[PDB]
């Protein structure tokens, strides 16, 4: 068995706060408006994970309004998610994944991105991808999973 | 043997026509244009299972100059997709879908949708996952214009 | 195994340069905006493949600025693309594309490009959908700026 996912987020662009992606902090005048860290990368990423299993997504298992999740580390966040998943007897598959943004330029960490969504998912780094594009008011991603049993 | 598929469609938002998502009515002032009853999950579900076994899209099938399909009952559009799908030898695997509105919240029929599908699929509801989110009132779906879905399935033989 | 892999694209449409999309030329006012042929089809089938074996996008292999990507045919791009998943030992399960524009009218074309896919991908045409859909209007490609298209790909082993 396989089981597919899929995720879809944006984030608002907005001074002050840090902007961190796919789990790397990334050097910015401008950081994404959130009530964790905001990171649109791994919640989309959380998402696609939680949809291949039939869970809702991460609105349902880590509401804006509970106030343990101020703040959240959206590592630790994604680390719960693939609890949830491997409680159903679920490995991944492959996972590829898009990031959406003007600015800044993401090439320089998108490897380190990789790294940190593979271990994450306790998966090699030859399992995710990570692309970006441009094509400016905020930064979107997407993800497909692929997961399996295992 | 699996196969994928994926569906992407957008509709309007206007006075004055019912709100039909995911084969649940949606109490609200606006609903959505089109030929049909304008269901845009239950299109991007049907052009997700057509795509999957190389049937095109619903396009090909219901096409909007054919004035029989004018109201059509997007449910009714599924099944008929389904036993297209069926026909090539294939069940669910497993669905899942997004709603992109900022207006209204739809968190209070998700799971009615969820059922509905899954009965549209003949599948059990833990094969078929809804969720809704917003643009943060970026772009036409944020500025309330329209509503956008996506979905992707996996079908399997059986 | 199988692996899966997802593509998303959009270019312009500009006065005075062809369109190529899938592998063909379709007569028209205009043309797609890009450094190569800007088949932004064909972009999104290859970005879906390199998606599905972890080798990055088509930019990591073809940069804007390689003299070669410089009005490069986008077949042949997806050729080598291709040569790349088979030397990690997979063929094509199926894929399913979609083409987002609001004009032209890509449906006398399809059957073409999705035979065109296929000869690219190694496949049989049964195992390459490719939809066409407007966006009521809406948004960059709602409002004839350009065209858009996704492609959605399974992989297995072969
Ligand atoms: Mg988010
Ligand atoms: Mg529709
Ligand atoms: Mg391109």
């Amino acid at each position: 068995m396989f089981r597919i996912g899929q995720g879809f987020d944006v984030h608002q662009l907005v001074e002050g706060r840090p902007l961190i992606i796919g789990g790397i902090e990334i050097p910015y005048e401008k950081g994404l408006l959130g009530h964790s860290d905001a990171d649109v990368l791994l919640h989309t990423v959380a998402d696609a994970c939680l949809g291949a299993v039939g869970e809702g997504d991460i609105g349902k298992h880590f509401p804006d309004t509970d106030p343990e999740f101020k703040d959240a580390d959206s590592f630790k966040l994604l680390q719960h998610v693939w609890g949830i998943v491997k409680q159903k007897g679920y490995v991944l598959g492959n996972i590829d994944c898009t990031i959406i943004a003007q600015k800044p330029k993401m090439l320089p960490y998108i490897e380190d991105m990789r790294k940190r969504i593979a271990e994450g998912l306790e998966a090699d780094v030859s399992q995710v991808n990570v692309k970006a594009t441009t094509t400016a008011e905020g930064i979107a991603a997407q993800a497909t999973v692929l997961i399996q049993k295992g």
